[PDB]
């Protein structure tokens, strides 16, 4: 573990590189020992230093899900970083693509709490017992560290890839239907670029959200009722650029839209 | 295009690659000039030899299909290979590895058709009334070509073809939408792809006619009684020794293989 | 009935039996005149023990239901034993063959309790009042004992318990008939069994009222957040190194793992 | 492959053990070198020896399907059998246990063809478009030979062991719903003793008939129009004795009973 300093240091970089839209090298790189609690602590500072700002945290992610999942990959977990109220953009809407560096489109799910949620022994059920609504959930990710490699240390660091969450579509209460079964077709331009079903997102989309409670518990940390936490994508992420149209189709779960500008 | 005997010779060194189960160098790298027309010309000509050895033709496989839709990718249509009957294998069926060289696993669905279907401008209508059933389907796609232009090589390596399971549900077309016909595909039990039917060119029935319309300038048409494959909606998994593969369809059923 | 220090010294020996994956002889056999009571008493001990290294208590398990059930078999009623968090893996996982000694996978169905269940006279009702969820589980039960009277070793044994696997989908105790839960087991790609949930003991959560009785006399109760698993549907599968199992529980979902 | 006129010793003495209620030794002890071959061609005598004697063919079974599935199973394939008229009993009827020598009986599901089915080629396509009715059937199976042992080779001898058809419940057509799904509890005597889904029967309870076709097609054999094809238990069979009642549950798809008398 590097002095609370070093991670102070990290964090200021990197949301130097956020504001500038110029990547860093990768932290990795720069910082050869690093560890995963390290890359959380940056986090955690980043997360601090933006809510100091005049940030406001509205919930988590869990990320990098089909890699955890994948044999061929050697990450053994997932990810999870904060979501603040400045990465939300409504449906439908334009986003400013000069704001980001290297954007991409993932196809989740979002589960809205009205219960908090607290580990360590949070279970699926927990979940259910706790979450008002379930909807339909893009998330934008980008990258503040360069990619040629870049490791998971540098992900996590970089608050899980996070920059935009996109809501739409029909709300349901988790009971409505079988939620391993929400499949999506993701337009960009008017052409099928992936799509995906949510059992695909750690067995069930919800997984990660007890998960994801108990990581958060050894830091007296919790979901808090109200908070959004997105579960995981169910496809690759596709990048976004200047002009290019989303669609994202989730069937009898709704879609959700947006342009590039 | 190639005179015939080159077309019959590198067809013979396919046919061998697969029979030795050794790769053999990329057909556009030794004939540089290789165009799409030679490609097909070449799988042609291994059908023909593979065909003459005893096998049976049972249909056909449309491949490549994301691909061809992908913004960012060059491959502007979709490619097609034919389906032989010692490529077929049970659903629940021991595969065995050692008969291929990198083989991978794709999720597709089968048209197996009551009726002929004809180019030109066959539609989607056309193979609705020529199909008698839907089934869910993978195939195990190979490469006897090293891997390390690369479409003349899949082209004429029989695009990918080396097997096929049909498992799960058969219905009537007219059963349900074919279009959200969605899949889990889990290797040692687990989730390694999963896709929905639209992903095969907006509509998995699609690929089966843009087949009939490409077959039809070769006096070719799709014969009553064979089984076409229209499309991947899944990118294609890794097959080695030891490996359980189990697809799951939903409502569609299940289709899984060993590799032994 | 044999006195406390019996119970301590054969439970031990269970306990060493687990840790080193070395099958001890059985029970019965050293000591002939073991009773049901005795049995339970070695289980309580054996439990006491684990829970004392710093394992916890996460629910119950009935067991030798069909048994139970079945005419001509001897067994008059089913068993119980006490599932410890150190047994749970999570759906998709790798499973170490090697801290088994000859490991078979059941088919079950789990209630997971909102409220506690007391006995005597705990109903079927009553279960339903403090069910939150039912879901699909999988046992994985192993032997202590040699298996080359004998019901008191398996009872001993904590009931032959080792592991349990939730997964699929969870679902409130009435949003469908839980008699009618179907499921096939397939192991290797092949179904090796099939069941329906009607077969634990008619209905699948009667054992659970079952259970709340037999540990009322020993001021005992199912806890609030305890996961009872109510008897498996199927004959076990034994399970060995490479082995992948994929249980599919229709539209309740699937769970799966693989062995290595 | 033995003379013909072993094939017709063999099922000679198969017959009478039927009609003396009087085991023989297994056929495999007294003729240790008996082919797979062998075994169908005593059956096909046998077969034409009781339509000699006034029986008329009904229709065929599939049998051994879960022993040729299970991987610790040495079989490798199904069997097959001759159905005959005289094996058939209504729903609901008493059963003359006198008849029989150590019966068990089996949870099925039958298909009436309404064309004929040839190999081969014949593929499960094929038996959905012959198949006028499905509807659930139990078997009750017995055996001509002593167990302790007895081989396959016995059993596909001694006509894969038949010995009674019960039909009964709902018919329906093929495409009605997936009869993978269709599942039962078998009852004796009030208490649940096997239960079981129609998935069990090589993959698809249909998969069997296409296979029949397929092994009958070298003999000029077909499947005719008319024929009741039985498919394959998805429980294992059940000893019957006398005294016995039966009932055998398939939920949506109806009821068989009977009794032991
Ligand atoms: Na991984
Ligand atoms: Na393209
Ligand atoms: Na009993
Ligand atoms: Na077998």
């Amino acid at each position: 573990m590097f002095d609370k300093h070093t991670h102070t240091l990290i964090a200021q970089r990197l949301d130097q590189a956020e504001k500038q839209r110029e990547q860093i090298r990768a932290i990795s790189l720069d910082y050869p020992e690093i560890t995963i609690e390290d890359a959380y602590a940056v986090q955690r500072e980043w997360v601090r230093l933006k809510i100091a700002e005049g940030r406001t945290l509205k919930g988590h992610k869990i990320g990098l899900t089909s890699k955890a999942m994948q044999a061929s990959s050697q990450i053994s977990e997932p990810d999870y970083g904060a979501l603040l109220d400045d990465m939300f953009f409504h449906d439908g809407s334009d986003i400013p693509t000069d704001r980001f560096i290297v954007p991409r489109i993932e196809v989740e799910l979002a589960f809205v709490l009205a219960k908090p949620l607290r580990g360590p022994n949070c279970t699926l059920f927990d979940v259910y017992n706790a979450t008002d609504y379930v909807i339909p959930a893009l998330e934008l990710i980008d990258a503040r560290c360069h990619n040629i490699p870049r490791k998971v240390f540098d992900t996590i660091s970089d608050n899980a890839a996070n920059a935009g969450v996109i809501l739409g579509g029909r709300p349901i209460k988790p009971d409505e239907l079988d939620l391993r079964w929400i499949s999506a077709l993701m337009y960009r331009n008017g052409v099928i670029e992936e799509t995906g079903v949510a059992a695909g997102v750690l067995n069930h989309p919800a997984n990660g959200v007890a998960w994801l409670a108990n990581k958060l518990a050894p830091y007296d940390v919790q979901l808090e009722a109200g908070q959004i936490i997105l579960g995981g994508s169910f496809t690759r992420p596709v990048p976004a650029r200047k002009g290019d149209t989303f669609h994202v189709d989730y069937g009898n779960m709704g879609s959700i839209s947006c342009r590039f500008v």
